[PDB]
């Protein structure tokens, strides 16, 4: 009971806090475009971080209404890997915005920014890889993937 | 009891996620227009976005008020197609700024964009499809579902006057 | 119990919205005005546009301490109206803009605009009148007047 | 038992709803007041409504610690009276925006809205004095009941502390 | 145990009001001064009114995680001093940006909205006072310097 | 059965709040950057405050789904401590702000509020400080961590199937 309980008001809590930072993440970015008015990728990017969220702001109008489990966590990953492309895209987005505001001024620094953000973006790409390879997949193999990925870092700080 | 609990705390996580992002959208988009002050096209959208959202908020005015089964669902329904709309309608919206932003500038980078969205405009466009269709079909089940609970309605105050003397 | 909780319930859940739209809606539309800084429409939508928000919002401030079920019934449709006339002219708001963006630019698309408004309009305008009816009058009159108003429709869908 | 707990959850969405629309719009009005940039009227007001609405959030900081009936009946009002207040100043602030957009374009737009507002004013008013009304009156009542609460707790302490040893 | 779900409810509420309007009041602030671009005062007050909410905000990070009566009260009063600066502070903002939008238009307004402030002000110093009073000592001679400052009250109200 | 009530609530209010303030405070950094159009600062602040405010964002997409004990205040940190580098880079923000907009105008007052900031960042960098230190350390006792739930959770299934026949 304490369980069912639990699962269903993370359900509430993700669909609350989704939205919420989808509509806007997704505002701020549109109107940061209007306010300034390469740039393809200025462009793509605003565009796609838009879409992405648009998705995983649906995907909160259709898990409402809805054996089951597969089901829920198929599209339980789809929601968490739309939400994480945009949050990827907003970082990408700010990269490019550095980017269009230092060009003609000064061009060491928007290197620099852009450059800062790589780390950031190697979790990012990692975590956006384990929901992908886990939106085609099933569970098992995924998580003996995992344990594998974990137990080789096990190895590492030992030597050390 | 866990059933309808639940049934009826979803409602109230929808309606508290709808008003939520149908008016910081709308409000968003508006600024959006107003601050860059083909061009039929970003018109209709604007304010067909914002048409469609309102839409959404007033469903979230009437629900809560409220067999009542059917009625529930299409009202429902009528609100995740108003608020679909609103998120494909807020999409266009964007490659239409690309489109404006851009047009003088660079034409390769708006056509770009407003290009890669078209397998996500795919996914939006058929649920609206799905919806639309759930919406036309019950015009007829719903009308008289709803003609059914006000008459109980009618019926239940008749007996409830019955009573007073 | 179900039924008196949920009924609270649903009174909190309208509160919570309430405040944040009416509040939000009317922000987003002040700054809108100073940002562009028929022109009477501008001006007295605006300006009606905050006003009748600000009044749901108040009635927000006074549902709070407060047979019993007349009154209630009474001041939520009062709540229920002036949120309804915030959402309409909302819609004004945004056509009269498109208006003023357009105007000197090209008559074609803010006419288009402004016209395709209409049938949405009418919906708006039929659930203003539903609530506005319900104001002056008593439950019974405006259900049954609920009841013919459906009942003339059943007679169409079977037709066709 | 349910209705003290409706009672704690009416203080608890009202502090939600408070501190909600006050921030908003506190906010939205002082970058109204920036983006521009009967002139007195547009400052006392931008700087009256900011006031206003900043003591309405401070009544959500210290209603949340807090016979006692009196002293929260008094605090509560105290709220409710700076929070429409501030609805008020909201209000006046847009018409004297449209008056200050419009003033050397059309005036007789700026006039037209400045005068539908007047009857919205009026219930706005009447609220606004009956709780100023509520203020007044009880500033001796609460004064007193705020004591016999303070010294209810320096009582509780005594007690609390005599049984130490 | 309706004591101590209580007092667990109002901090569960002070938390989302606190980060809520703490985070709004920084950003609508930090963009109010972008928009524009005594001025010593400007920056120190911008700069301390963003400081002091970010304060408040941590102060919500770790009173998650947390005899612990004493402490509760220390970092809940931390908590409530830092969020009050922040609403003065804004005040004080609003003061110096009427000030500072009016210094080459018009002398007269300016200064007559920094002084209609001062009452409020008086109210905000006072409370700002009895928080301070109420971090360095202990509840007690507090609670005893309060029915003092409140008793020499009644007897003004009683002579007129 | 109240404590762990207790806990989940706080991981709720937390993950709701969290989301809250990344995105508004990311939201609105992002335009205060776009809106003004020494400068590699502004830049790398900029960036790395809406990388760090992202970074708390994902950390609320992933506690929701979750010995285990270990694993979760792990990332219960690592999301404080993401957090507290976005309240830093957001004051580090509108210091640089303060910088950028004073900068040909008044150098005096630039330096005043970039000054006055000093004790606050001492506070914010000390318990930047503490929860780095509680993350480096546990890099170990995590990871394993991490593998024991994994492991269990390989072999809840292998259970659960050998059932099935
Ligand atoms: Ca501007
Ligand atoms: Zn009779
Ligand atoms: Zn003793
Ligand atoms: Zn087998």
């Amino acid at each position: 009971t304490y369980l069912s309980w639990r699962k269903l008001q993370l359900s509430r809590a993700k669909l609350k806090a989704s939205s919420w930072t989808s509509a806007l993440l997704s505002g701020f970015a549109m109107v940061a475009m209007v306010e300034v008015q390469m740039l393809i990728a200025f462009a793509i990017c605003t565009t796609l971080l838009v879409a992405v969220h648009m998705l995983a702001l649906m995907i909160s109008t259709c898990i409402l209404p809805n054996p089951h489990e597969r089901l829920h966590w198929y599209i339980e990953t789809a929601w968490a890997f739309s939400t994480l492309l945009g949050l990827i895209l907003f970082l990408l987005e700010i990269a490019i915005l550095c980017w269009v505001k230092f060009y003609d001024l000064s061009r060491r620094a928007a290197w620099s920014a852009t450059v800062v953000l790589i780390p950031v973006m190697i979790i990012f790409m990692a975590f956006a890889i384990h929901f992908y390879r886990s939106l085609v997949s099933h569970k098992y193999e995924v998580t003996v993937s995992g344990i594998r990925e974990l137990e080789m870092l096990k190895e590492q700080m030992e030597q050390d």
